[PDB]
């Protein structure tokens, strides 16, 4: 299955100018390659574009750290459906930080998306307020998932809702482990 | 301008959160613009608000220091968040949680003003989040119309949705 190449490059515009890190990985191939990544995650992670396409994101990670948070990954992405998990990350320079993830499916089939579409959220980061932070985040991704497509416009309310407390729950969970 | 105008409309007719908006260089202050999630959450038809002032949502005298926050903030041009008693077409009441934003013009004297409502007590006991998407959603959005620069997208959503929770927190210890 294929999607068109106007298509392809929406996704590009809304990632050159969302407010929001945003990264697409091709699922076409098991390597699943980085294609997409946008300036607020090339900031984040202090990569530049040129360095990092072509690769897999768990470049981001350092020996085996997150091993239950990547089994989720990995299930989540064979079925085809979203998932938001917290993973211990490095930037270029070593310095760690903890990324909570956004994942959701792109194009292609119910059971079998073209590409996945990551947002990752820096849980420094902000003070006491984490949980307001996280859920705006998750605001403004559910914006940018309604303008590539995969979120259907009707349900844009519902998905964020449901986002929104999806990702101050995690925050809760990472705030009262240490 | 012209062309601001109807990327203006495009970005109402798309959005995912209740838009409105209103036309400052007319007396009565009417409705102009009054997106889809708008008029899914009040009830009301575009023919029967548009032209109006956005008071009708509410009845009687319950929203006093709420009211004259608003005309301030109206004059200064200023942005506000400000809790609502407001009311659906068939009566029934519900708490608004409304965003203004001050929408092109002079920076004390704008054309138009944005309003986003966002109705409190559906979300259970995870309001703050709610509201907290709410504001990443409508930050989106102003930057779109370019009200909000791009650069700054970031740093105000994270303000916004922190003054949202902050209103959410102060609505929850009120009897
Ligand atoms: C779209 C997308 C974005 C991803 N972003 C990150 C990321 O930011 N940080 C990270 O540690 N892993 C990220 N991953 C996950 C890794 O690429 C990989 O799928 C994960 O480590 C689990 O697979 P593995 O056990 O084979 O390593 C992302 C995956 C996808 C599909
Ligand atoms: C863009 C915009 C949106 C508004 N939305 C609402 C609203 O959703 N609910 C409400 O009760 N008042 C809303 N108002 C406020 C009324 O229009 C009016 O400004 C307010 O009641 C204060 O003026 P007044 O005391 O003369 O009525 C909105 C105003 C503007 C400019």
């Amino acid at each position: 299955a294929h999607m068109d190449q106007k298509q392809f490059e929406k996704i590009r515009a809304v990632f050159d100018r969302s407010g929001v890190a945003l990264t697409l990985v091709d699922m076409s191939l098991p390597e699943q390659p980085l294609v997409l990544a946008n300036p607020p995650f090339l900031r984040m992670t202090g990569y530049t574009e040129g360095q990092i396409l072509g690769f897999n994101c768990r470049f981001l990670q350092r020996g085996d750290e997150n091993a239950q948070a990547r089994a989720d990954i990995r299930d989540a992405l064979k079925l085809g459906r979203e998932l938001q998990v917290v993973l211990r990350n490095y930037r270029a320079n070593d310095e760690p930080f903890d990324n909570l993830l956004f994942l959701h499916p792109v194009g292609g089939r119910p059971d079998a998306p073209d590409y996945f579409l990551g947002s990752q959220f820096e849980l420094g980061r902000s003070g006491n307020s984490e949980e307001a932070a996280a859920a705006g985040h998750a605001g403004a991704l559910t914006g940018e998932l309604a303008r590539i497509g995969t979120v259907a416009a009707r349900l844009e309310m519902d998905s964020r809702r449901h986002l929104a407390q999806a990702a101050a729950a995690l925050v809760r969970a990472w705030e009262r482990r240490g």
